[PDB]
């Protein structure tokens, strides 16, 4: 690879140039043939290979330090290669895994939120033992971020993997979601993208409600038994009901939302150790709910009710009903976040953001990964500023990544 | 290898076969993705690409390996060995302007891309034969509003001395001006150009959709300015199915859209100058044409005349605007009879090309980046159909601007 490559902003003509992308480690998928940059998705690690992933990784944090090469540098080497020999694996320091945790969603390319990845609060969860443990740190996390409205980003993080059987996981995708209930008739109630989690939960002992927004349990696996269910504590679950600031109509759809997005199904991965549970939060912008919970076909697809109560032409699409239908949905759940004091961000203003930490990293830090598809926003794409921005995309680590869902791998006791 | 491709909300998954057969580079690694970049001969080099060529074009009509295909290969190898090149035939010709088209992985309108009329303007010498091959081009394409789409291909490159350049990016476009007072009157994309051609002794008016004169440049000569008669240049007037005001905004948009600035790959041949058309799709004008900062940039207005809350943008009122000028530029072509597209059923039809050409031809080069269309992204069937992009030819590539290279 030659040593810089350049990224232009073709609204602002901003030229700025890119060193980091020489520290990328693992593959993009894509090969000098084939780009794969829209695929969504293009037995553990033995003492040879723990080795120089734990130095690569304890360089990094002392570089960042300002104390790379000190004694304490070499000392933790040391430590950290003894530790491997003797055990083959190692245990993070908490400082070390508060760097990881950060830098992990610092070197998330699909992320458009990360201005904020310095501000992380961070649970030391490793010494979680039963699924219980773990239903108490999930509580704190939720009620630690929801902060009664006021958001705050946090990640709890649970034992480390050790030889695959013995795994953590949060079966849930995220902490807060609500059920969905396939109907003989081919029908569905609910969200209809967590069919198959429901189903799960019902059989697991789940009583369903059977209602539109039934906040699911949590299934939680602790040391790699068998999951159990736990309810969320409701009063930790803030809603907001919808409304519409013109539309008197809009409060009758009966929608609501909760406050809190929480990805609780990735991996960890920080010097080679791979946390399976790692529950992180943040706070939503609003097309995450507008436009795709509620307007994507697939799932709750509201768009033509919300057409017909505003008496639209639905019979061409070159009507645009669709986009005009999405647009007030998205005005309505902005202004129900704001009027009830719950931090919510608008896609104009995150991209903003992401513009200016952008261009921040790139002169800081050499570089700033970024996965265009993700970065722009579901609507209204080219009148946000990150449309004109060309971006870098390649994996750094620390780093957030997929695993397998935990029924398709666990080995029930 | 076999790839996949899913599209998440019909769980559609493709295979593709046909990525096996390019060779041109991406520009991604193993290890950076290069996806949302715009930009990442001699007679040694020249017959295996006019071999794989013909090849490909003796087995679309399955004749390969036939005597026909045999002489055809001697007969270029004999004709590169005596003259550093080549000439195809009007079929070969024909196909490979097609399969350009069929190729392009940024264009969602390749369901069409079989009709196609190829205009052969190899025997034009000077920049007054290709002024008249444009104006029969921009005459047939646009057919009274019921466009067509269309290309003119002028003669290849030899030498790198002598190319045929439409110096023009597109062959229907609006001046800008470079307002004294700080601003821009007209369209700000096309400020550059409109000064070289006020440099040329273009006389502007000094409107706000005045009409540019063609530059054209034959067998590298000096450029030389034209003006398409104004009757072949089909224009609408911008106007609201509900607004009564919109129309006050004074707006208005050509209806023949015509890339004139990309470069024609064929055989290993380069055809520098291959003005191209067919027909808009909506948001090109209406999100682009006009709410882009860099151009017409008319949001404000539109939203003030609506009364928005303009003073945070939570209030999404440039999303509201965008949505009804959009609406307006298709009513406006529609209640014109001029063709055009809307976004939704674009990308409806490039889905269906998409399983069309899976089916038929074992993949179909598609870059989501350039697909989805820039409003309304994830309420068309595109935006959750992952694509691979690759690089087959024949194909149309990107060159440098004329007037970067160019010896006066
Ligand atoms: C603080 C406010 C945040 C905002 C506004 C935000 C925004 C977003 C958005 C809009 C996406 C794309 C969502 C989708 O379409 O599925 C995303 C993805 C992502 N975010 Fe953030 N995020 C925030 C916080 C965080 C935090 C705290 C972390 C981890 C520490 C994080 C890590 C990620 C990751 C790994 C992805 C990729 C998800 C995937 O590939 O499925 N984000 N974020
Ligand atoms: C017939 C109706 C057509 C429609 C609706 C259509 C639509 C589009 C759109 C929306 C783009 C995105 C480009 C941009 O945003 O600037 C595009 C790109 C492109 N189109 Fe099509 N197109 C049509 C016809 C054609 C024809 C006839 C050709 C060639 C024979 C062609 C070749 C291309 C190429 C090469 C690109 C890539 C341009 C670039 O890389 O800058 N298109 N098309
Ligand atoms: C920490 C964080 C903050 C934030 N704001 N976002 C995320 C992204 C992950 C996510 C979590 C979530 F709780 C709901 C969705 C949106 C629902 C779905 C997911 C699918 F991609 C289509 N919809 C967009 C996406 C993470
Ligand atoms: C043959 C053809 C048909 C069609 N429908 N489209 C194209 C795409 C190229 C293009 C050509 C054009 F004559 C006007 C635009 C307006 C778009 C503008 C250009 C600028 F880069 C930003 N906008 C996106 C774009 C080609
Ligand atoms: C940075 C990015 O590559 C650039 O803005 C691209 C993005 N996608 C696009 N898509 C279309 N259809 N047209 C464009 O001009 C662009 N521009
Ligand atoms: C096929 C395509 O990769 C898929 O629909 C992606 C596109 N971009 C996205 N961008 C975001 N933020 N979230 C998504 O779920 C997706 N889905
Ligand atoms: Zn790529």
């Amino acid at each position: 690879c030659p040593r810089f490559l350049k990224v232009k902003n073709w609204e602002t003509e901003v030229v700025l140039t890119d060193t980091l992308h020489l520290k990328s480690t693992l593959e993009t998928g894509c090969t000098e043939y084939i780009c794969m940059g829209s695929i969504m998705h293009p037995d553990v690690a033995t003492k040879d290979q723990l080795f120089p992933l734990a130095k690569e990784f304890i360089d990094q944090y002392y570089s960042s330090i300002k104390r790379f090469g000190s004694k304490a540098h070499m000392e933790r080497l040391e430590e950290v290669n003894k530790e491997i020999d003797t055990t083959s694996t190692y245990q993070l320091k908490d400082t070390e895994l508060i760097y990881g945790a950060k830098h992990a969603w610092r070197n998330a390319s699909r992320c458009v939120g990360r201005i904020q990845w310095s501000k992380l609060q961070v649970f030391d969860a490793r010494d979680c033992t039963t699924a219980h443990g773990m239903f108490n740190y999930i509580c704190n996390h939720v009620k630690y971020a929801t902060n009664k409205g006021n958001l705050r980003s946090a990640i709890t993080i649970f034992p480390q993997r050790t030889d695959g059987k013995h795994d953590f996981r949060v079966w849930n995708s995220q902490l807060i979601r609500y059920a969905g209930y396939k109907q003989p008739d081919g029908s569905t109630l609910g969200d209809p993208a967590n069919v198959q989690f429901t189903e799960i939960c019902i059989q697991q002992g789940w009583k369903p409600p059977r209602g539109r927004f039934d906040v699911l349990p949590l299934l939680l696996q602790a040391n790699g038994n068998d999951p159990e269910l736990f309810q969320i504590p409701p009063e930790l679950v803030l809603e907001v009901p919808i409304r519409h600031p013109k539309f008197e109509w809009f409060k009758d759809l009966g929608l609501k939302w909760y406050g809190l997005p929480a990805v609780s199904n990735m991996l960890l991965e920080i010097g080679g150790l791979e946390f399976s549970a790692c529950p992180f939060s943040g706070w939503y912008m609003g097309t995450e709910i507008g436009v795709r919970d509620y307007c994507d076909n697939s799932r709750y697809n509201i768009l033509e009710e919300v057409a017909k109560k505003m008496n639209l032409d639905m019979r061409k699409t070159s009507s645009l009903w669709k986009d005009q239908a999405l647009v007030e949905i998205n005005i309505a759940v902005l202004y129900s976040f704001q009027s009830d004091k719950v931090t919510i961000v608008d896609h104009h203003s995150a991209t903003e953001s992401f513009i200016k930490h952008m261009e921040n990293e790139y002169r800081c830090r050499g570089g700033c990964p970024a996965d265009w598809v993700w970065i722009v926003p579901p609507m209204s794409g080219s009148i946000t500023p990150v449309f004109h921005q060309e971006m870098l995309n390649y994996r750094l680590t620390p780093s957030f990544e997929y695993q397998p869902d935990p029924w398709n791998t666990h080995v029930w006791k």
